[PDB]
């Protein structure tokens, strides 16, 4: 039984690697100058941007943005298909599943990105500074900082990707998400991974009950950051009329 | 040092036993009506409300919502000093920093209350006055504009947590884990906080083990409950928010 926990814990790992092309441990690769991967270029101010390149900037970074996330949903959902039992659920189960877990997950993977200086950007080619997206137009100047403080919590956890394939596949399975058909079987792959998650955890570190219950907290954290953007969002809608979300990210942010 | 696991396991229970009155073993026998003798009265309507302040001891007494929030508030008082008498006895609390101890106590009282409040609840509704009454879940929800809904979702969350089946002896060092959090904002040493609960996670993990050998989810389970408690926390709040100088200071939270 620790033997099916171990191999659901590698199904996700291969799972995962084959599914989200920037790991954490390129990312670390990238930020902390290893030689296995190259050095980015550094945005830190409206100079240093316009150089980045080769319908004001708040604006234009935040379509990028949007780029971004609509292929995060696309890995995500290729992601999520893998996990046992997932694409066996009721259609409407799937979809209200993904709608809810993708910016949580999102979020997650964002933190790998980033250290508590700014955010790595265009596949790790950038580094966009954190008092730079600071300094940009309200409210687009409060986007990103939430994000921040989440990250540099969620990495002091020191997770790898072989743990984080497992709490994400956590994340995507909650029973608890508004209007799920039936809770029961979602439920019961939950148990599996969370089970799966604790062993992995065992093995891999350090007072690992401990880190745990730390990292099943952050879920919390998630579904809080997640709140607090949506009402950044009605603010943008508001305000910027020329602009609206991709439809991908229109439909899993409505209701 | 599976034996000091299970002394500690023990110690903790002794102390539950001694700081909270009224037992989930009790509770559930009320509940269940397995009780011989003592049947509680029950609250289903305005009329019968009216009737159960002219028989049972109240401590709290203009209008009906605002007089129901109002008992739970005295209540909720209560149980933060038998919570913080808990606390005390938990090994090590009493030697961490003052502040830390003033922190954690802050943070963790509310998700305490919510998860003695489920011992007390089924789908149906809650013992009220240490078991000598009932509220029904349906009056509850009946009342007014913003306090129908405020115990709503402490049911949902209790419906859940009691499928668990989860005794007293689990609970004591449940409740303990949940105090000695080591992310609570403004905490000035956090590893000894977290050193105890380390050692409470394993004594909770060999407690779930020995008293629940058939679920080996269980811990897991639990874990992930504890995270649900801080996000009814934060629901309640916000509900709180939008919901006599003196009383005000009583009740200052
Ligand atoms: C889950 O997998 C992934 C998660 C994230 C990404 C990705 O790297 N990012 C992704 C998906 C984003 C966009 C983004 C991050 C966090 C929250 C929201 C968000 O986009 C908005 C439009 C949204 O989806 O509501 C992103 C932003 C970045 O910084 C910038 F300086 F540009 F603002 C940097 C990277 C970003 C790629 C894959
Ligand atoms: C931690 O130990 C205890 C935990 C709970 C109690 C307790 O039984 N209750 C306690 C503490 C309460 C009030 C209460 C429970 C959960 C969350 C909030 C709450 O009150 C509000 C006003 C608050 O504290 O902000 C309570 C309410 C009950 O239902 C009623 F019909 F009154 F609305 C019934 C029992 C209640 C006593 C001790």
């Amino acid at each position: 039984e620790s033997a099916d926990l171990r191999a659901l814990a590698k199904h996700l790992y291969d799972s995962y690697i084959k599914s989200f092309p920037l790991t954490k441990a390129k990312a670390r690769a990238i930020l902390t100058g290893k030689t296995t991967d190259k050095s980015p270029f550094v945005i830190y101010d409206m100079n240093s941007l316009m150089m980045g390149e080769d319908k004001e900037v708040a604006i234009r970074i935040f379509q990028g943005c949007q780029f971004r996330s609509v292929e995060a949903v696309q890995e995500i959902t290729e992601y999520a298909k893998s996990i046992p039992g997932f694409v066996n659920l009721d259609l409407n189960d799937q979809v209200t599943l993904l709608k809810y877990g993708v910016h949580e997950i999102i979020y997650t993977m964002l933190a790998s990105l980033m250290n508590k200086d700014g955010v790595l950007i265009s596949e790790g080619q950038g580094f966009m500074t954190r008092e730079f997206l600071k300094s940009l137009r309200k409210p687009f100047g409060d986007f990103m900082e939430p994000k921040f403080e989440f990250a540099v919590k969620f990495n002091a956890l020191e997770l790898d990707d072989s743990d984080l394939a497992i709490f994400i596949a956590v994340i995507i399975l909650s029973g608890d998400r508004p209007g799920l058909l039936n809770v029961k079987p979602i439920e019961d792959i939950q148990d599996n991974l969370l089970q799966a998650l604790e062993l992995q955890l065992k093995l891999n570190h350090p007072e690992s009950s401990q880190l745990f219950a730390k990292l099943l907290q952050k879920m919390t954290d998630l579904r809080q950051i997640v709140t607090e953007h949506v009402q950044l969002l009605q603010v943008i809608k508001k305000t910027e009329t020329d602009m609206s979300l991709h439809p991908l990210l229109q439909e899993i942010y409505k209701d």
